[PDB]
């Protein structure tokens, strides 16, 4: 009798057992969801990580920069969940920005980072909306980019683009009766900038614990936020609401 | 086996069965919560309405402008739930702006604006001050908001009161955090509640019609259930790292220009 | 000058450290003809580069508000109208800001604070719009209240209300071809502000206010000088000029860019 | 006495006399600024347009996707303004998004090659321009870019809105770098400017979006007139907003502050 009982959910972005996607997958299974997982490049390595989850789940290859992987994705998911079944949820937990810092980054690096971290949220929704049920939910991972900060410079730019992409994805998803939202998380250990979060957060922030973030994603995947779309839910201990 | 199984929750703001608080109370009870209800002024009338809820719940009087009601509130709640028990949730679903403030903008006297701000914004801090000493860690305080980031033809001073409420919520979160309690607002789209000239109504109509147009998933102003479900999500253990914040239950209308 | 020939009303002078004193000085240096309002002040306004009539205005006094336009018309001469209005008025009792806990502020104190700091922006616009020329500009003073901070408490709440009031004032002002905007300044060492740094409110809160102030210069990409009100006064004069003609119901940040940076 | 008397300002983005950059250049010259102009691809065509400005100004070639143009830019500007002189202002009025990413094409049908080109020209180039020109800018200087409020999604604008969201973030980082030189960096978010071609259905949607602007704006909005936008850019180039950086100034009639 779980929050996601009977729901079929695709979870992308597992690379290690410290991945936010690993914790999202674990919490979703504990809550009764039937998962389909996607991985990039190191598929044998990813499969061994997915064996650590409480329940067995099929693992599909997905390089978001590969148009052939995107064109075949819905058919491959349909084979995994069975003909006649559709997804109730999609989790985008993918991000990358080449190490290149701000003025020295060539455009080839920035473009690759934006492709993977922002444009792919639209690519995944385009591929999967035709196999999603009404009342469905698409959730992506964000970090608040409204202010510039030292380090993560071009990744912050990619998150600003992702927030805008999410608002357009919501317009398309709405046609299918599907919601689209981002979870803006505080820093997770997957220094001064990081320590400031626990200081600002009225309820504190534990950088070593991804469970509050995973629970927030599951709340959006559930039927309990049915009138929220094109939006951002902050799972950051309330740090973004406080100056000092 | 409900979302709020075993939780003790105080719900303020029921006046009619169309009240957002009525729907919040109904959904919470369906989800296993044990409620304590508070009403203002028309207590006999409110008891007849709360008799329509799926389960029995004690009804306490609370006028948020009455300092004696606020000073005695925690003791009265403790008596209703039993000594040794504490609340897990608090719902503030209270708002009022006298007619003059809702040239309506320039003609509203300060006495009217001050009363509206007292009831709609300051009282969120008053309720938290009174109830935090009787709230359990992991607890949740939720208030009702209407997005006031942009001015709109009608609502005028009520919009100003909501801007003040959003700021109050951020300070309440600082205090609530000391008790391991979250404080958040639900910004709802327009709902056809009881209280909700020619121009005023025409402005509301256009505002209301644009909302459903702008919302990617649409907006039904006759249905308070999506709003009630969102409040219950915040009262649950499923948004444990969210505080001093605003969750929008508006069909996504605020995220779209046209 | 930037404001050559403009007739501008400036409220909020109490000392020569008042932001309004600096706004008035820069405006006169830029060729504006001023009318001043105060709630002792005549001895301070005598320190400005040019002579200007001083009118009494208690924003909580409805008789002062009802007679204001007539009194301004008498000061500037029949047939003349105002081009600009500056609201540089703010108040919150010590129970609502400083060392007092957020929950311990009584509503009577908060309400007086909101009346003076937010509602009066609408009162002033109501009284003066009938005597303002098209292309006119109303400017108010703000402190970014988007995030909660220590000590500022109910004054931050009053600023959140002021920002909302400004958006509604812009709707009304637009009917007269007048703009309405706020300048959100960084912290300025005015009369009360220097005392807190000195230790007037104690060690614990004095350190917290000092950290809040020091972080500003650290976050600001161009730095922030708390001792200098001139960049703020110049920003207000930019809004009073004809150089931001399509900006209304808005907020211009004169804070060194601190609000755009997290660390 | 002009607002920009004696200031040396670089203005990019002129293609036609309807370009926002044309109006920025005109107002800056009327206010006493000495300009250096940059143009892309159609240099002969751009020269005929810049001949319509009140004063003569050198025109330099600048393709923001060309790293050799960027590497030589500061040296070429120094030659145009004279050795020992530096710039007081820089105007970025450059934007591009292929028809696959903006217009009638569904949001999901824009290929990444087209989106990436659009982001390179419309957002990344703001950082490229600042990197090339900050070493030849005076303290108290000002870098200004053109923006269109992307905080809410809207029909047709699609990936150009995404590019503007990226530009706003780029501006905040450029301000951190510019601050080291005592230089400000800001964007001007303008309302729509007229700078059946796309069909009935989309043509009506774009028209409704445009008409709502004048309705929302408390002081109205004239889509035919770039002068209020050009004046706002000149205010940021002046010494009158000295404590504003990493920020956005809205020259949109106040439309973004009103719901209806
Ligand atoms: N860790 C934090 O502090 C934090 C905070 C807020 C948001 N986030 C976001 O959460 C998400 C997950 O990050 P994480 O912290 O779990 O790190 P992670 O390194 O564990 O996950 C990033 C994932 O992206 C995948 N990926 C990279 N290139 C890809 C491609 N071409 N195709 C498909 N997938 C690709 C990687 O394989 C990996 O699984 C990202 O969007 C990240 O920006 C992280
Ligand atoms: N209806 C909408 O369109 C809408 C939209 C967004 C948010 N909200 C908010 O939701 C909340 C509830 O509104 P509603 O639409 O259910 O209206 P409602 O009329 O049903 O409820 C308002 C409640 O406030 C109570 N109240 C007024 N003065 C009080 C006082 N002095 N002490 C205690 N209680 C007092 C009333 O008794 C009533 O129960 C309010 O905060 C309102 O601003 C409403
Ligand atoms: N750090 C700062 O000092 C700071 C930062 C940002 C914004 N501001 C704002 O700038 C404005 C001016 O503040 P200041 O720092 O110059 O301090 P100040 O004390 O010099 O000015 C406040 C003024 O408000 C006037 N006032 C108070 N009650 C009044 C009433 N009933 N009627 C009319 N006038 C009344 C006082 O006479 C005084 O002239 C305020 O809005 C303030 O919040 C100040
Ligand atoms: N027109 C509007 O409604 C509107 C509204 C808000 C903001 N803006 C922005 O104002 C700016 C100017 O646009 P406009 O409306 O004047 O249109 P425009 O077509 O007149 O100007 C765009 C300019 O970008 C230049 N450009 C394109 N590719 C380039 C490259 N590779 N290298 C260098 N320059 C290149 C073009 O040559 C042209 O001069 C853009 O950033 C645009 O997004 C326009
Ligand atoms: C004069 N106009 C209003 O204030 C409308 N309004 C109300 O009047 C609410 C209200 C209901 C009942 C009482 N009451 C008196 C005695 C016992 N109960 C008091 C107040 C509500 C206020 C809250 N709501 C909204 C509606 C839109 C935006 C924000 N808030 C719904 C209408
Ligand atoms: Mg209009």
């Amino acid at each position: 009798t779980g929050l996601l009982d009977g729901k079929r959910i695709l979870v992308s972005g597992i690379i290690t057992d410290s991945s936010i996607a690993f914790h999202i997958a674990r919490v979703a299974q504990e809550q009764g969801a039937q998962l389909v997982l996607t991985g990039f490049d190191r598929l044998r390595l990813i499969q061994r990580i997915t064996d650590r989850l409480p329940a067995k789940a099929p693992l599909l290859e997905l390089d978001v920069q590969n148009e052939e992987h995107l064109a075949s994705l819905a058919g491959r998911v349909t084979e995994a969940i069975g003909a006649g079944n559709k997804l109730d949820g999609v989790v985008h937990s993918i991000g990358f920005m080449p190490q290149t810092p701000f003025f020295d980054a060539p455009y080839a690096d920035v473009s690759k980072g934006i492709h993977i971290s922002a444009y792919s949220y639209a690519s995944m929704a385009k591929a999967l909306l035709p196999i999603m049920n009404p009342g469905g939910s698409i959730v992506g991972m964000d970090f608040d980019p409204s202010r510039a900060m030292p380090a993560y410079n071009w990744m912050t730019v990619a998150k600003s683009a992702l927030e805008s992409v999410n608002r357009f994805v919501a317009r398309e998803a709405g046609k299918y009766g599907v919601r689209s939202n981002l979870v803006a998380a505080g820093p997770i250990r997957t220094q001064l900038l990081e320590e400031g979060w626990d200081q600002r957060a009225p309820i504190g922030w534990n950088m070593k614990d991804a469970t509050p973030v995973a629970k927030t994603v599951c709340a959006l995947l559930s039927d309990w936020l049915p009138a929220t779309t094109g939006d951002i839910i902050y799972a950051d201990g309330g740090a973004h609401t406080q100056l000092l």
